[PDB]
């Protein structure tokens, strides 16, 4: 990942985000 740290977390965090208060069901 010699110039894809940032735009990999823009998706790790896209998805705790989605995932963050949705999961509790």
């Amino acid at each position: 990942m010699p110039g894809t740290i940032k735009e990999n977390i823009i998706g790790v965090s896209y998805d705790e985000y989605r995932y963050r208060s949705v999961i509790k069901a």
